[PDB]
């Protein structure tokens, strides 16, 4: 079971606050008193939500304290709603745009968080696809939460065939149909995503930007494309260097798993632990 | 070869005629009286028109009578105008919204134009990717021309980035971002979707019209998938049924090549020419 609801999420949260497809709000549980995260989409009358019934179950199976929560979704005066797991203090992205780069421990137990959900993911046989700075939530006790792309990935889709941006499938051969459904993804590709954000929180963006996204695709598609680096050297420690080489590896069938990044110095550190967040949030609220 | 993307306004060459529906204008060359096609999109400050350099040498470059003809291309007050072969009664789309479904011989002599532009473009190792109706363009002599998909497939990709409909790429993997560029496309996808266009100009949709995308994706992906028919079996000759048969087979590895098809019963019969569009044309007109 989704559980997909038929009726008004109102009828068990109350609204709170909107946080800013949809929209988000801050939401408290009826009975047990409980914050949640409610994400409204707007549905149209094409619209179909049993279509994104494989993306939600991918989600509501997940049990791991690193994979945001999901609590249920409601379908209501077509509006969907879906709850879930509440964040406090938004996404990485949210809090660096604030606080500017993380430190190098910041970023090492992020890093380390982050591939226990992965490892967690792909030991289902999942992949989470869309590892970026926006798509790790924080929490106000510090702990790190991945959001789900999946479903978002879904009505992305959805919305830009209504607008003719993409094309619809029903010319499409099944070969065709199978990629735009597969797309590039294995699981490995969760790490090389990681490796990128480790610089996106070190630096405040991800390698080429400035740079036009065709022009990105056609030069990381080339034969000899240099994985990015760091930009200051003498900023970072050597074992930080390390982490973004080997995680960075061009060919999938050399790239690390996520448990045996979980080895690396990096992340195996002793002394990681969310207090380090902590402090990022004070810098958050007080500066 | 040059792209011949002008740096000047494209008036300085051509006197727009009519708006036919960015925008597309009827237009005449100034000097030599021919009549053209001027398609007009809208550029964003974002926007680099240096990133369809490579879409476009692969239209220039076609030197066949059944694909669309390009004259060349203007950049102007932030405006980029694609200047190509006119072709005066739209596309099948646009006519037989207003005629009904085609005749056997018209869709016949339509799959076997199409089928020399596929042909002449697996020979130049170029695909089509988006054969349907909509794509299909007619003269008014009655001639049949493929349009271009690949310039505004890109500048489609670039509206749904900017509205984060789909990702950007700057966090993805190689094999991933190549997956993003080659799309799953093989040249034999083309004769799958012409098998969909001769059943779309014979019945004014494609199969599963009704259905929503995803539900269409996820059906047509299973082992088992049930190729489409046409709905009204004596409609149609046993050479038709069969044209359909072969064109829509689901392993790409058994699917005929443009040229196999050519031997096609369907289209090799004698008495295929501009004449039966002649009369749609004339039915499109006044009956």
């Amino acid at each position: 079971d989704p559980d997909i609801f038929n009726r008004d999420p109102r009828d068990h949260y109350d609204l709170l606050q909107r946080l800013g497809y949809g929209e988000v709000f801050k939401a408290r549980d009826k009975v047990s008193g409980d914050l949640v995260a409610l994400k409204m989409v707007k549905m149209e009358p094409d619209d179909d939500v049993s279509t994104l019934q494989k993306e939600i179950l991918i989600l509501k199976t997940c049990r791991h304290a690193n994979i945001v929560a999901y609590h249920g979704s409601y379908l209501w005066l077509q509006k969907l709603w879906i709850c879930m797991e509440f964040c406090g203090a938004g996404s990485l992205q949210d809090i660096y745009q604030v606080t500017g780069s993380l430190s190098e421990l910041q970023i090492s137990y992020v890093c380390r968080e982050v591939l226990q959900g992965l490892a967690y993911l792909h030991s289902q046989k999942k992949i989470h696809r869309d590892i970026k700075g926006a798509n790790i939530l924080i929490n106000d006790a510090g702990e790190v939460r991945l959001a789900d792309f999946g479903i978002s990935a879904q009505i992305g889709a959805t919305l830009a065939r209504r607008l003719a941006f993409i094309g619809t499938p029903y010319w499409m051969a099944p070969e065709v149909a199978a990629v735009a459904l597969k797309g590039g993804y294995n699981e490995l590709c969760d790490i090389w995503s990681l490796g990128i954000t480790a610089i996106e929180l070190a630096e405040l963006q991800p390698p080429l930007f400035d740079v036009h996204p065709l022009r990105v695709l056609f030069l990381m598609t080339k034969s000899g494309y240099q994985p990015p680096r760091l930009k200051e050297k003498g900023k970072w420690s050597a074992a930080f260097h390390n982490f973004i080489k080997v995680t960075l590896t061009k060919s999938p069938k050399k790239r690390p798993s996520a448990t045996k990044m979980l080895s690396h110095q990096l992340v195996s550190q002793p002394g990681l632990n969310r207090g380090l967040i902590l402090d990022l949030l004070d810098k958050l609220k007080n500066n």
